[PDB]
C-alpha cells in the first residue's frame, strides 16, 4: 500500500552551482529504501541554493541534485522567530511534498 | 514565496462499520484548524473494518458523517510492545494531504 516510512535528516553540503557544493550549509530530508537514500527536501539559511551534494555510504561516488525554487516559512526559536528556505528536490511529486511538510511540521517548530 | 505552515491536530473521534454503528471513540482524527471549521484529513484506529466517522457540528444543529478510505495497515513500536493500527485518509483525499498525514506519521511514531 502506501505504508510510510521513516524521514530522516542530515547535514549536506549546497550551493548555487554543483562546483560551489563546499561544506555543510543545510539539512537534508531523506528516505532509507533499497541500496541508497533518497533525498527529498533541503532545509537551509541561504536563500540562493540550487544544488545539493551527496556522497553515497559505499564512497563509489557523489550524488547532485537540482533544488526546485525555496519556499521561505518562520520557526520559532529560543533567540526568536527564525527565517528559513525549504528546497523541494526538483520534479518532487505532490504526495511526497505532503511527506516533507508533515516531517517538518514534527521537527521543527514552525511558526 | 512564503510557505503555508499546517500543524496535524489529533482528537478522539467516534467511527463504525455503519453510520448507525458509530457510537464510542474508536479512533483518533487527525485534523486542521482552519480559519472556521476543522477539516479531517485521516483516521487512525485499532479496528480494521471502518467505514465511516461522525462528527456532531459544532453548531450543535445536527452530526457530520465522513466516509472513509480503504485502511491502510502498519505497525507501530509500543512500550506494550507492537501494536497493529489501521490508517483511513477520508473520501477523497488529494496527494498533498495524503503525504501530510503520512509524513508526521512516520516523524513522530516508530515503525516496524
Amino acid at each position: 500500500e502506501l505504508s510510510p516510512v521513516a524521514l530522516r535528516q542530515m547535514s549536506c553540503a549546497a550551493g548555487t552551482t554543483q562546483t560551489a557544493c563546499t561544506d555543510d550549509n543545510a539539512l537534508a530530508y531523506y528516505n532509507t529504501t533499497k541500496g541508497g537514500r533518497f533525498v527529498l527536501a533541503l532545509l537551509s539559511d541561504l536563500q540562493d541554493l540550487k544544488w545539493a551534494r551527496f556522497p553515497k555510504s559505499d564512497g563509489t561516488g557523489t550524488i547532485y541534485t537540482e533544488l526546485e525554487p525555496p519556499c521561505r516559512f518562520v520557526t520559532d526559536t529560543p533567540k526568536g522567530p527564525k527565517v528559513k528556505y525549504l528546497y523541494f528536490i526538483k520534479g518532487l511529486n505532490n504526495l511526497n511534498r505532503g511527506m516533507v511538510l508533515g516531517s517538518l511540521a514534527a521537527t521543527v517548530r514552525l511558526q
